[PDB]
């Protein structure tokens, strides 16, 4: 996250880390045993780690269950990243508390203006790098799909949404990937990719999850 503010330990108690011997992408809980990540996070080996602040540090409030199950979109497509989304069954459910919870699926899509949080252990710069090991936080307007798309010209799909702020300085980056977009106790969005970070007229692409509320119920009712 670059312009983001410490969120505050457990205060985004459906934010995981997925790790495969160091964090590597961020997942919301939507139940007891099941992750909604992005499909370009999908590797073998993930242990899920829930209550997480420090990534670094136990802190006493952490869960580590690993995957049983990985299940990226039928659609995924890489060179594209269109339908960036993918399901992660854990081993064994999840002890839910207070600072282990669930994000409500949405029942609609959000519009443009209204106002998100992405939370993250990704990049805090917009040039260079520094890695937080505490969770980033930041508020972030969904943007109206025409600007969206001219900002990245050919490459905006109807499963994509820009958020953030196109005169820059405020954004997700690597390292977010795979991470929650809430609006209105809904999780809306998937940290997907940009153009770099908080750069001018580039602002965050996101995976747009009210397109897939009905594959995402089905899947973990089969599933
Ligand atoms: C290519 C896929 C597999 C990974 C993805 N890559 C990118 O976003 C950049 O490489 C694209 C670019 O033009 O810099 C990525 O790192 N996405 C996660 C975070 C994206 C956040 N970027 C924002 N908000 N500017
Ligand atoms: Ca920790
Ligand atoms: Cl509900
Ligand atoms: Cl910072
Ligand atoms: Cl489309």
């Amino acid at each position: 996250i670059v312009g983001g503010y410490t969120c505050g330990a457990n205060t985004v108690p459906y934010q995981v880390s997925l790790n495969s011997g160091y964090h590597f992408c961020g997942g919301s809980l939507i139940n007891s045993q099941w992750v909604v990540s992005a499909a370009h996070c999908y590797k073998s080996g993930i242990q899920v780690r829930l209550g997480e602040d420090n990534i670094n540090v136990v802190e006493g409030n952490e869960q580590f269950i690993s995957a049983s199950k990985s299940i990226v979109h039928p659609s995924y497509n890489s060179n594209t990243l269109n339908n960036d989304i993918m399901l992660i069954k854990l081993k064994s459910a999840a002890s839910l508390n207070s600072r282990v919870a669930s994000i409500s699926l949405p029942t609609s899509c959000a519009s443009a203006g209204t106002q998100c949080l992405i939370s993250g252990w990704g990049n805090t710069k917009s040039s260079g790098t520094s890695y937080p090991d505490v969770l980033k936080c930041l508020k972030a307007p969904i943007l109206s799909d025409s600007s969206c798309k001219s900002a990245y010209p050919g490459q905006i799909t109807s499963n994509m949404f820009c958020a953030g702020y196109l005169e820059g300085g405020k954004d997700s980056c690597q390292g977010d990937s795979g991470g929650p977009v809430v609006c209105s106790g809904k999780l809306q969005g998937i940290v997907s990719w940009g153009s770099g970070c908080a750069q001018k007229n580039k602002p965050g692409v996101y995976t747009k999850v009210c397109n897939y509320v009905s594959w995402i119920k089905q899947t973990i009712a089969s599933n």
